[PDB]
């Protein structure tokens, strides 16, 4: 029953409670093309990795099957916007390349969409092989982000 | 003579950036909190935003003394787009050098689609300001330019 732990905020806890219906869902997306193909696994307040490292979102590199923690849910921040919700997981694995040695962080932009409870999970910004944004941004739709 | 410089073509960010040109001449401002801990945020798209902080794309002005904090610089811009939204980021702001650590501040502006206006409704969502210690600056605004 390990859920999100808010970095620190109760206004914030209300937002997490609103996202409860998504806790059991799993979200995944594969990017790139052989050889350098990667796969992202995202979950709301639940483990997304296979190394029980408390990861809220992971990047799996398809050459070695290596898992990189983008962010952990025990360091969660969440904000309500005009037609969206921004979920953030901090404390991921350190970049130890050109991006510096800072720990990765995961940002998921949940747009309001009354037609679906949750869908269309897709990466927008990443630090993946050739793509060097030194920033991880994902998007998805949810009727939960409405109002 | 200088405009937004991207971090790192990409001529998608480029093109995506050209889309915001009609906002260059506009000045955005939002005031928060109450006396004597009142603050003002001034934001501009690819243009100087502060009173005395050269290169700043968005500045936080403490109204009690006019002390200016650079949240982000437009010479370290990043810009992404999604379904009915565009995210503009200014990096290289002043370091927190506090409980947040010593990373540089960054300004994240989420622009949502609104066919009723070119640009409007700019205000803070997250901040490191007074008792509000999010160690993160997120702003939002409406713009027809973000309609996909
Ligand atoms: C988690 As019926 C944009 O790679 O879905």
């Amino acid at each position: 029953e390990k859920t999100c732990d808010l970095v620190g905020s109760e206004k914030e806890l209300a937002l997490l409670k609103r996202l409860t219906p998504l806790f059991q869902k799993s979200f995944e997306s594969t990017v790139g093309q052989s050889p350098d193909m990667y796969s992202y696994v995202f979950r709301v307040c639940r483990e997304a990795g296979q190394h029980s490292s408390g990861a809220g979102l992971v990047q799996i590199q398809k050459s070695n099957g290596k898992e990189t923690v983008v962010g952990r849910f025990n360091e969660t921040q969440i904000f309500q916007g005009s037609n969206w919700i921004m979920l953030i997981y901090k404390g991921g694995d350190e970049y130890d390349n050109h991006c510096g040695r800072e720990q990765r962080r995961a940002v998921v932009m949940i747009s309001c969409n009354r037609h679906t409870l949750a869908d269309n999970f897709n990466p927008v910004s990443e630090e993946r092989g050739k793509v060097q944004d030194c920033f991880y941004l994902f998007e998805m739709d949810s009727s939960l982000a409405c109002s």
